[PDB]
């Protein structure tokens, strides 16, 4: 066969996809040991490619900087290890393992790991070790259409130097970042932990990837944006059958992911479908994670969430699950499943320290065996806020929306529900504290609307907190427990209990009164009325003027009617006058006293 | 030429594709019946390679389970049906048409349906048969970069077991189901019926696919997301010239697609560029559709929505319409157009039972002569909502924002326009019903801003519904016609038209009844009164106290004032007292009665 | 080597990837002049295939219509500038320069416009001139995989027809646009001026893309939507190390970009990362552009921004800045940095005549020695809006949300703050008018939470404008500075100062006046106050009645009590009755008056 070889040998030297790894030796028969044709193509200085066939590996094949490895796509080129393969190895990683390399291009092949060698329950022997495609501090990499089975530990694992992962504790950088990374159109599946995985790593894409079905039930996630990850993005990846969706956390001894983006996502009979936490930052005597922090998430879908293979001892089923973090906003979510037993605790739960969430453009359908729709407790933290808006719920929790304990500052605007198909509706709206900022529901078939800490609305509310001010376009101080209203400039309202109306410069410091009707009038005492009143002052407890000018009532329980330009200082009196006093009705003493006369007898003709 | 023949054999043995289709005998030279080659091909066991050239093809492509068909490109490896095929058959399509194959990987060349073959208007034969590419009952299919133009049905068809679509009925599941899909970077044009479509299947993405120009004018569409499909994404997708951009919907014996997310996307001279709809459940006097749920969109685009072509007998144009669907969430939508007479009648629909909708961070621009911006129109259902917010219009609709009958729950925020440039404008917003719940409108060159059930209000509006509170951090009972403001704990205003401002454990069951200014008081008549009082209590119709304390009111028209300790029960009696009644202005009887005097010749000093 | 050289024309007869150019005799050895192998494979009518190689060229590439040209990857076919290169030519451009070509499809290669052999600190000598790629006047272009490097002018530049950019002024459209472009995969960098940019063109997708780390420091951007253009997606891109990360505009004498749509974007180190402006349209003294309108930006990552390279003489740093631009709509954005001192001024900036903005779902996390948060700044204009909704700031910005001059209508909702960890905070929430709505601000650590014009809130505010109703299901007409509470069908509080409370079908024309608890009554004067009231009217200056039934109070200064069926017209004076008037206290004479007696030394019992 001489011929045929002086053919290829021509053949090679074209280098029409770059050197094949046949050229080397390479023979992708499924059996023999191809790692040394491996090892001297990529060594060579030129870009690999790899042909058809199952190309079978005694170790690890390890990726120097400036490599481009191109297969002939997934199920065409094959790379798998030997069935005699020991422990220790990822299948295909970068050589520095420590401090790392630059310019790595990987498109195109499958990674079989061969997990299936060492038996059935096996996962990494420890820390990064073992994944089907390990990145380990390295700078600008691209993985694009790889699909990574039967892996030991993870399918695609992007890492910081070093074969351990670093516990440093929380809020540290560990060194030797891996930075700048792209993994497209990749698929992972059959995993002893992960599919796609980051840990200390900055600049990631993760965009169109498919992750599903570890091999394992412990802490096995479609998508785990771990330990030190920070600045990722991911869009439009699928996972599915894994306990987590996507997991975005860190580990107690380990700083949390942070400024991580979720452009849509779909999640496929996950467990928890989008899963965030900081483990040993939740306990409301532990202290708040520094480090978990900004997650924005978009257009998430979630589909017939369930525990139906035991992850993580039976844990409960979610759409979405916030703890730990600051300033996660969630924007455009439907969870949606068919089967009312897979999910009976709370659909969605924002707990744990969770803190500053917003939830808007949320449909949640078929959930009509779970206790609760949307689940908030906080910690009494200041500057904590939840917002919750434009939710819909069809047959989606006993409780719609539920605010625990712990809660000071909560918005929840536009919140509709269907009960009819739920198993014991209570209430769409539930909240412990006593002052939600509520408005905007609409229900059928829950008995109750909205309960505000014990107490039914079931006929629309509205509820706002603090100062309040409304058809008013300047105004002085209005104190929380005050309000203007229906006024022009000038008027204020500066102490608990106290209220101007339809007023102009008009100020009351005056704890339990009102000023109606009236201008340039002022109340100062307590337990004050001002009523149609111009240039009118209340300054004692009680004191009141109605339809009166230029007047002055500083008497306890004294009221002036009907009025101009008096004085009036009288103990439980009603008086009148006209520049002096007029008359009186003495309730003190049982007199009733006129300046000219008084007569019965009369007429009014 | 026997040389040739046998380093061609050589170059075929090395496999560096997989196998070339010309390995066994393809021409692809635009003439040679080249269908036994890939039949031959796709039967050895290993991957396919189309290289260049026109490959002609007599009959379907039939793909069993476990293929990879890789071309060198789009108009590079080109496959074409003959001029002389007959009627039936898609060109290319998975071989177990009625319980479907499984793991099928196509990439990298056009699809030709030689639709010109048959002469013009001409459509598919009968249910799923003839489009380009057709999947039926399939798991784990993935379709990239292919060019399907020329179609007789579709360009790429997504469907269940069977040659025909199954009519089941509303609220069924057909059996065999196409399930992971993804096709993504494809482009369909001059197709017949729709350019890409999912029909009864699950688990797809549609990703960076390019839909255009149907060569017919019926419903034919960009995107179809028809009967039977649930749980898709659509990401980064455009479309041109079709009647629909993307259709989301079923027809009238089939159940409406559910649970897809539309993550980005561009619509251009499309007629409705976002349609969503369930024939047959549109109707008042029709069932709710039971299938037709969620759908969260974001990111729209919308370019000079216009109906030129005629599709669907002149169809009205739309940026979006929605009807049938409860729970449809649209975030960030832009509608453009530069020629104001395209579309005339409504820019964005949401009607015909369409439920529980909400749309936020719109800007429509350009469309200055169409009657209305957004219009929507409701059935009078428990449990529903429509939330509008955050709306910019720029000379577009003439009623900008319109709510029609049937409507009973309606928010509108922060909604602004422009109507300078419009042909005629009347209203921002307009509302039938007397109840919206409105906030935050601002415009210029509309005539009248608001228009709420035929009252204007051009100088700003806000308006809630329900029970009302503020400035009040906890309360019992507040009626849906009574409100607190300005208070502290403990006070209520349980009936209609009952309310309390400013105090302090304050009660009123009285309907038609104000406390202000007061603490531990109680108005529990009608037509009750309290002012700046302490342990007050107004028990019979018209009775009244003010500057009064530890006193009850309880005759008819019964007024205290200016006392302490008194209880009366006369009609049509002013009292006043201390521990006893000292006074009273009888305005029944016309008299005047002091305890002690009565005196005339009174000065005070 | 004669047999070497017929193997070879067998392998080329084969045309396995279309036709090689090293078939027309092509080295890539990175020395040989190329470029006659180049121009007659492109002419030949077939696919071109570009192999493992460094192809050097002496003159710019030319593509016709209808060209496919594939590589074997970036890093492997590498196409690049001779040293001898002159001035004048993009690497590769349609041939066509004027009226343009159609059908380009390009595909993984690498373009090194060998920038250097000029020496340094040189970009383009004119116009469009040397771009690594240049597409102008074209239909139907795809480019994938495209990696751009040592560009002199941009890397990928699509244009209108033309070697320079026309610039015909605001609100024109320049002949001959790219359209139906699709950008993909690809990479700039080390460029002139800008990454990836367009003009003058129309329908664009640009999709996981990276532009980074220009040659020079000017208005170097990374994605520039640049003059003309309209109708463009960004999705899934990242820039690092620009002036702009994605720049949205035009200069003064061109229409700016408009309908642009980004579909998330993560931008790295940039120095304004979000950037949209209209030259020429920002001055109050300047006309409003009249094309820069519609953005819809969701999803956007900003990451450390900072102008450590001296961009721009110095240009501040941004998360975002918008000027000149009608509608620009923003959800889901995280800025985060972990350096205080790279941004000094302000993180996100609305002014310079944008108007009709909307930010909602901001979470900005280090920026704490930044003297804003968020800043805007209005022009006083009719119809304008700013929405500010649900942001989360971690010790960003002295002042967290900043409302200048020239903003009438502003709405700021759901703002939190930690301010412990800023140098010297002031207020989360600040405004110069007086008017704003506000509602749901929650802080710790700022001294003050909201400042209103100078007026300090910081127990909690809710601020609302326009005429007010709550817990009223229907009214007739509401002044701007009136309201209607608690009450039934028919109320009307027509003019300014005018209010209702717990009433029915009563209605006030009277400036400063209340009617509560009453039915079918009327206040038509001024200073009028109805209490408690039955079919009674008020129709003179301070005229007044309280617990009255079908009465009229006509008198200055006039109040009806606890009385039936009177009507009164005395100046000053206090009435009551039953079907007439039996008993007056004169204010005004000092006479006290009962139509039967007036007696002391009384009883009651
Ligand atoms: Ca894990
Ligand atoms: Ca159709
Ligand atoms: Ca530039
Ligand atoms: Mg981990
Ligand atoms: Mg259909
Ligand atoms: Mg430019």
């Amino acid at each position: 066969h001489h011929f045929a070889d002086l053919v290829i040998q021509v053949i090679d030297e074209l280098k029409q996809f770059g050197v094949s790894v046949k050229t080397y030796g390479a023979k992708g028969d499924g059996v023999t040991d191809d790692i040394r044709a491996f090892e001297k193509a990529i060594e060579s200085g030129f870009p690999v490619y790899v042909p058809y066939g199952t190309f079978m590996v005694s170790r690890g094949i390890k990726l120097p900087s400036n490599t481009v490895l191109t297969g002939a796509g997934k199920r065409n080129a094959v790379i798998r290890f030997m069935d005699s393969v020991g422990r220790g190895e990822s299948l295909m990683y970068n050589e520095n393992v420590t401090t790392g390399n630059e310019n790595i291009f990987l498109s195109s092949f499958t990674l079989d790991g061969n997990n299936k060698r060492l038996g059935q329950g096996i996962s990494g022997i420890g820390g990064s070790r073992e994944s089907n495609l390990s990145i380990r501090a390295c700078h600008n990499v691209y993985i694009r259409d790889i699909e990574a089975v039967d892996c030991t530990l993870h399918g695609i694992d992007i890492t910081c130097g070093g074969l351990d992962y670093p516990y440093l504790g929380d809020g540290t950088t560990a060194p030797n970042p891996s930075e700048n990374i792209w993994i497209e159109n990749c698929e992972a599946t059959g995993f002893g932990d992960d599919g796609i995985t980051t840990h200390h790593s900055q600049y990631i894409n993760i965009l169109n990837c498919y992750s599903h079905d570890p091999r394992l039930t412990a802490n096995c996630n479609g998508f785990e944006i771990d330990d030190g990850s920070r600045h990722v993005v991911l869009s439009n990846n699928r996972s599915k059958g894994c306990y987590g969706g996507i997991e975005i956390k860190a580990h107690g001894d380990a700083p949390a992911a942070y400024n991580i983006s979720i452009n849509g996502h779909m999640s496929v009979e996950d467990v928890r479908s989008y899963n965030f936490r900081h483990i040993g930052h939740h306990a409301a005597t532990a202290p708040q994670s520094v480090s978990a922090k900004n997650i924005v998430a978009s257009n998430l879908v979630s589909i017939r969430p369930n525990n139906k293979r035991g992850f993580q001892d039976n844990a409960t089923p979610r759409v979405l699950a916030v703890s730990a973090y600051y300033g996660v906003v969630i924007n455009g979510l439907t969870g949606y499943t068919d089967d009312p037993n897979l999910l009976t605790e709370t659909v969605v739960s924002v707990q744990f320290r969770a803190r500053n969430c917003s939830l808007n453009g949320v449909v949640l359908t078929g959930f009509s065996n779970s206790e609760n729709g949307i689940y908030v407790i906080g910690g009494s933290r200041g500057g904590d806020a939840v917002n919750i808006s434009n939710v819909t719920l069809n047959n989606s929790g006993r409780y719609g929306v539920s605010i625990g304990s712990g809660i000071e500052n909560v918005s929840i605007t536009n919140i509709s529900g269907i009960g009819d198909g739920i198993n014991s509706p209570v209430a769409l709206v539930s909240t412990i504290n006593s002052n939600p900022e509520i408005s905007g529901l609409s229900s059928i078939g829950y008995p109750t609307v909205a309960r505000v800490a014990g107490t039914d609305y079931n006929d629309g509310l509205t509820l706002f907190n603090g100062a309040f001010r409304a058809s008013t376009t300047s105004s002085g101080k209005i104190h929380s427990e005050g309000f203007i209203m229906g006024s022009t400039s000038g008027c204020e309202a500066s102490v608990s209990k106290s209220g101007v109306l339809t007023s102009s410069s008009s100020k009351t410091s005056s704890e339990r009164s009102l000023i109606a009707g009236s201008s340039t009038s002022e109340a100062k005492g307590t337990y004050n009325t001002i009523l149609g009143s111009l240039g009118a002052v209340a300054d004692e407890q009680f004191a009141a003027l109605i339809s009166a000018s230029q007047s002055r009532a500083s008497g306890n329980h004294n009221l002036i009617l009907s009025s101009y330009g008096i004085n009036t200082t009288g103990s439980y009196k009603v008086n009148g006058g006209f520049e002096k006093i007029n008359w009186e009705l003495d309730s003190l003493n049982g007199r009733i006293k006129a300046r000219d006369t008084v007569t019965g007898g009369n007429t009014w003709s």
